[PDB]
């Protein structure tokens, strides 16, 4: 799928750590970029209005 693209969290994505972009199940993200063959990287406009980006397993989301 041509980047970028949309993707929906089938499941919460939560860690430690700050590169990670968490979500909960429902979300709707844009990927702007594909890091390796596990991984995402996207964003979408949280609660407060502020985006946040970050990486996140594919395994996670469906185009």
């Amino acid at each position: 799928p041509e980047v970028p693209f949309k993707v929906v969290a089938q499941f919460p994505y939560k860690s430690d750590y700050e590169d990670d972009l968490n979500f909960e199940k429902d979300q709707e993200i844009i990927v702007t970029s594909v890091e390796d063959a596990e991984w995402y990287f996207g964003e979408y406009q949280d609660s407060n209005g502020d985006v946040i980006e970050g990486i996140f397993p594919k395994s996670f989301v469906a185009v």
